């Protein structure tokens, strides 16, 4: 396994575990206010980036790897949904930078399996960018009061 | 059967007592108003506090002594779902102070089944103390008119 | 709605309030003693009660007045499975009586609703009497320790 | 059958008459301007008082008078969601008095079952006014604009 | 494994012993005299002692203590109905003395896991005490013979 | 009935008991060092001198002897599993023996019925005993550790 | 609004927990990878029982108005073969068990019984799993690292 290719790897590794402590958390605190569609949406993001971590992982593993779990980036914690949104959003804009990047390189070195798993990654990170802007756009078009009434329940 | 520990029981019983009429008192008046959602979480509240009284008594004839269904204390009846609300938080920061007291004591004897009992509707009582917050805050967070909107229908 | 029929209202919902106390305790004191029969079917009278004073308390809010959930007469315990059951008579004897009163009442306003459903509270409480008298009777007809014994078991 | 009784239940057949036709149209009017929730149950309230109608021509014809459906009185028929509840409002706060006074003819001349008839049909009438009040209050505590939007959907 | 909780163990396992004895042979005896349903339920308090056993046991030995299977304490045989369940009485009180020291000592320690099977040991031989004291009470007031009656067929 | 009979079945009685908490303790033994399908066997060897055990007390009962549930003797605890078989296996031969003499002089006394409890109480004695030196034997075959790798699991 | 120490506690035993998570994980994974899927699968359900710890955690100090520190990990005790990694996890759980026990001692002196529950929940399942720790180790000495690796190849 390509030296660079890994180090890539854990990069986009790091990226996903930040995001699962950053959305678990800004889960868990629409959670505690009440906002318990926000608290189920944001529940799925953070499994979600479980899932990417979990791949990374094993694809680390066996390219003959070291997966560094212990290295934790800094979390971005709104103090209200908004600010978490576009938080979350900050922090999305950011991986799919690093995700091109590594998918650059492994193209560059014909290591197209870990290409490929990147890309999905990718198109599912993108997801998460459609669905938070769409729900920053929505408070412009609701306003914010209805927007979060619209939240409080599944 | 320690007769303090038994003071402690018709008093904590004393509470759910008053729990339990406030509550229903306050769910016919949701009712009433068109509120019904509200209505019935509160009806729910209402039963949960008859599930405790029972236990208490239970308890207590248990340990041969002599349930008081007698007294019954002050109720706090709102005159809105603002005050009902805070009313409700009133009395369960209250009933939360005796039930952490009477805990103390049981200890201090060793009557741990009683302890278990009185833990048991504590912690209940705390999850009732949390679904009181949210809808405080949430009252705040979406204005009072959206708040009483999202809760008409159930 | 016409003020004494409120009155007429909010005496019988008091006197729905002793019923449901008192016939719990009873419930739970048999209940304790292993009288698991007479008990349950206490409890059950208890229950009855309960639904009768919802649906006092939601025909005053109609009417537009207070229920009064806060006052609580004489309870009537007793000592022994005569005594209780001879309680529970005194008790019913003295709603039915207040009962006919304010249909009497109702009927004179033209609150031919509130009537109706004072008729149907009435019916169920002579239903209790009923049950109450034939107990008794059975008592001399089988004697003290028969009679419990076949309230031992459900 | 007694000659008067019969001038009573046709003067209540005139106003259910009424209300069929007007809880209807305004029924249509909710339908027509999107306001499907408040069609919906208005429609279920003009089925109500077409059940309210055969019941009372059956009796009329069982006792030998003539049913009357050709005298069709005032439809009150409001503008907006407000006046057309107000209207349905008066409409009953009006066939409710015609049912106290035709309930007290019946009693006098000992036509109970025409009473047990009437007394229904007026129970059913007193939950239509609580459903109106009930609404009313509801504008006044969500807003004008809440509350027609709660009631655009099923 | 702290020393002295393991020595509480084993004593407690010790009493269990003994009650599963006394409590089985007590039932054989019962089924013998063909009452059957004293018999069953005795049968099934033998059954909960073995559990009660069982969970010691294998918390000991989880502690890295020796299980004491060896020494059987004296049992308390009794010879008609009332002294059986007065033995069965006894070996109760005593076995709940046994419990709270044990749980005093487990807490003061800080083994707040062989606490929790304790004080739910506890609260089932709780349980046992309220039938037996229940069914010594019940024998006073249906009679010796009545009683024995009752618990012939199942 | 005889009463030498009665003291042989109080006898083999006294051998079910020590069988009982034996491998019921050697069974808690094998599955706390994770060894769980030899944990399982053997305490389902428990369970079956339970039974036997149940089956003596209801006889001994029967012919108007007392079971004696009282002396319990020797333990053959083993501190490794070859000893641990072994243990069994010398209580299964001594048990075994106790039978005979029993067989003998219920054929001798004429107490037909009991010398046929024994007897399939042998039946089953000796089917434990072909388990054990067929496990005694397989440790020889494979060796020791294969053996009990061959019984970590379910 | 809980009190100040308890939550300092609570965010304590929630950083215990993170470290679990991310530990049993890797070593789950890793033990995949070598096709020992037997231990991968059971570790693999050893890192879920801590997610849900962790998250009863991170609402109960919510709740008490606390702020939940998700933010520092502390050390992860990665072994480097089957045998290591058992017992690296087996200290991680000594050190939980510790803090644990201080939690509640601390819970019981300022009477937040719920707290207490809770953590003597925790406390209990980490003693579960000290349980399997322990004789995995014992196995290994009885039956022999390779027979035991052998039993622990499929699932
Ligand atoms: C001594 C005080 C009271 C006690 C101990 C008590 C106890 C209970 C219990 C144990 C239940 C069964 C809960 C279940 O469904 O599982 C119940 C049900 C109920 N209670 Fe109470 N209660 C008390 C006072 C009241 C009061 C003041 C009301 C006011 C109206 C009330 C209304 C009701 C109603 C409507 C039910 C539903 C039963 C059914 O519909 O099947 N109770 N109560
Ligand atoms: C404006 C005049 C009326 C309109 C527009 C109207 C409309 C309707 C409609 C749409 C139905 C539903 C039938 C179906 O789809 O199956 C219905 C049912 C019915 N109507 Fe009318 N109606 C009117 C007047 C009356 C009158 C004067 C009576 C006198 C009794 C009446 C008696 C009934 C009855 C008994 C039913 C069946 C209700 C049931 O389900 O039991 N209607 N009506
Ligand atoms: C006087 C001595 C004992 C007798 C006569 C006895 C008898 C019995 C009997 C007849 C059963 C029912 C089994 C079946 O029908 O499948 C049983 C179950 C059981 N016994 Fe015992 N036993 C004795 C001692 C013990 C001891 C000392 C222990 C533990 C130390 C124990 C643990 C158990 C357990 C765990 C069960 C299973 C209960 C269940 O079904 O959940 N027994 N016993
Ligand atoms: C912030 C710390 C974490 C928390 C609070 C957390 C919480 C959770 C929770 C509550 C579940 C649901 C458990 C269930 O009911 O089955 C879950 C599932 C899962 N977690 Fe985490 N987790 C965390 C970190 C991680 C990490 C670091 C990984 C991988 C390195 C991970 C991988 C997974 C996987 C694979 C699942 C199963 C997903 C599925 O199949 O639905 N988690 N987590
Ligand atoms: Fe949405
Ligand atoms: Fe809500
Ligand atoms: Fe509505
Ligand atoms: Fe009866
Ligand atoms: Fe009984
Ligand atoms: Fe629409
Ligand atoms: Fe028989
Ligand atoms: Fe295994
Ligand atoms: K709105
Ligand atoms: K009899």
């Amino acid at each position: 396994g390509d030296k660079k290719v890994i180090q890539h790897l854990n990069k986009i590794l790091g990226n996903e575990l930040i995001a699962i402590n950053q959305y678990f958390l800004h889960s868990r605190m629409w959670n505690d206010w009440g906002l318990k569609r926000l608290g189920a949406h944001e529940y799925h993001e953070s499994i979600d980036e479980m899932k990417h971590a979990d791949k990374l992982i094993e694809r680390i593993l066996f390219l003959e790897g070291l997966p560094n779990l212990q290295d934790l980036g800094k979390l971005l914690i709104g103090e209200n949904t908004q600010e978490m949104l576009q938080c979350d959003l900050n922090l999305e804009l950011k991986a799919t930078k690093d995700l091109r990047e590594a998918i650059v390189h492994c193209e560059q070195v014909h290591d197209y399996v870990s290409r490929d798993l990147l890309k999905d990654i990718l198109e599912s990170e993108e997801e998460h960018i459609d669905y938070l802007e769409t729900q920053l756009g929505l408070i412009q078009k609701v306003g914010l009061e209805n927007y979060l009434q619209s939240h409080m329940h599944e």
